[PDB]
């Protein structure tokens, strides 16, 4: 419908991002429990990013996969646009990680199968996300992994330019089938995350901005030597500076380490 | 300053894109001409492209060389937007080649030379220029090529992104770096443009827009008898599937054919 504040009793906040401000929500009909990202119109046009929000709303609200957050619906104001979300009740993989320290191999390669599930769907339709980090990863009832804040996610054949459907006869393969976006972005992430999750802390991790560049430019990490020989090779081989490079998923969903340490399909 | 409608005298359109209404203007106190890019804000809006003419004017804006059109400030009232541009008094490429049906060998390697330094300028300042066709071709006062519209512009290092600042922590090198974009998009379209000055008919044009992408995805163009070896040898090089296959503006610059006919630089 046109969904209204009024429809919604509010509960605790769930989480604050540097737009979304989450609460916890039941809509009064149902009594059906879910979250609402609510973002402040100023700060979207200060920001300069009014443009990803309907981005983040067109892209995610027509995925439908089991390890994606989905996105039912929107609604505004005055002075907020309010998203209506599934509600995650087991938090952020990155208070998890908070509390652990560090995630065995189980944990980990379940956590990494989830996530390579989730993005497969995702790159297989052209959607890559971009922003792929702990606090962006949710928790759902029974501990499984869903990748939300859609942000910076981009869709080529649903773009603002594809909808122009100007000329084609200027323009290269890559760009004219929605093939404009590199999916290996995302790749490297997974990258980080796995050494994270084992390691307690991100292969790239220095003081300052400017050093964390430089060691990220450079793909400069090391391991401890608890980090097995499985689990090398996976982190390895998703952290090259070359983009084309780093592995299709489906050798990541297939890696020994993986299928050794994952619970789940 | 802030410019405004009122210090300017209006004469004859000098074109029209599906944007961009594009008219002749004289500055009252200097009596120097220019151009004024009027755009309607109801149009942007119902498009979904407000952010574009922002980052075409960021972008432009800051760019200094002579084969780019600059781009010295702009305006806005309660219905419309106003860039205000340098004058091109010969027109588009795009009209010069209604007129003569197709370029001479000296004619198409100096445009293409002109081109060429153009993209290397953009290009090593991270800026690419994604709609690099005839239109948005003009020519100034000793006929000398000049790249304009900066509407589908990026320029990474100056993106909402890198401005907000995020953490690094989960990013690839190429996405810190500003080196998000591929830049051999632009190399495609030059070689469409040296077929195109050659022949009189872009490579892969067909009735339909359906054949037309299919014959960009296949590669499918072939040459008449009379373009030249060395015309085909540059235009071979620069409409590779394969992005990453195509050349380096430097070798368009020193190319063989394009030194032997090119009357510039
Ligand atoms: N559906 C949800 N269920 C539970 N907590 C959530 C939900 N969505 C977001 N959160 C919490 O709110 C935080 C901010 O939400 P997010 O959508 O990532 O906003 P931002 O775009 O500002 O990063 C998340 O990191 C998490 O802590
Ligand atoms: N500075 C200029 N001097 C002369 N003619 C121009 C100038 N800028 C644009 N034109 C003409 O107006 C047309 C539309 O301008 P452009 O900036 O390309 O708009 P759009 O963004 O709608 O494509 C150009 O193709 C050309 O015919
Ligand atoms: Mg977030
Ligand atoms: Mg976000
Ligand atoms: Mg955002
Ligand atoms: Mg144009
Ligand atoms: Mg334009
Ligand atoms: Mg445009």
């Amino acid at each position: 419908r046109q969904w209204a504040l009024e429809d919604f009793e509010i509960g605790r906040p769930l989480g604050k991002g540097k737009f979304g401000n989450v609460y916890l929500a039941r809509e009064k009909q149902s009594k059906f429990i879910l979250a609402l990202k609510v973002l402040f119109k100023a700060q979207l046009e200060k920001a300069g990013v009014e443009h990803q929000l309907r981005r983040e709303v067109e892209i995610q609200s027509h995925l439908r996969h089991p390890n994606i957050l989905r996105l039912y619906g929107y609604f505004h104001d005055a002075t907020r646009v309010y998203l209506i979300l599934e509600y995650a009740p087991l938090g952020t993989v990155y208070r998890e990680l908070q509390k652990l320290s560090k995630f065995d191999e189980q944990r980990t390669a379940t956590y990494i199968t989830e996530l390579a599930n989730a993005l497969s769907y995702c790159h297989s339709k052209r959607v890559i996300h971009r922003d792929i980090k702990p606090e962006n990863l949710l928790l759902g009832s029974a501990g499984e992994l869903k990748i939300a804040d859609f942000g910076w996610s981009v869709h080529a054949p649903s773009s603002r330019r594809t909808t122009l459907a100007g000329t084609l006869d200027y323009l290269p393969p890559e760009m004219i089938e929605g093939r404009m976006h590199d999916e290996k972005v995302d790749l490297w992430s997974l990258g980080v995350l796995c050494y994270e999750f084992l390691v307690g802390k991100p292969p790239f991790e220095a003081a300052t901005y400017a050093e964390t560049y430089k060691r990220i430019s450079r793909v400069e990490f090391t391991f401890p030597d608890f980090v097995t020989e499985g689990a090398r090779d996976l982190i390895s081989r998703l952290l090259k500076h070359n983009p084309s490079q780093r592995p299709m998923l489906r050798e990541v969903l297939e890696h020994p380490w993986i299928t050794a340490n994952s619970s789940k399909p």
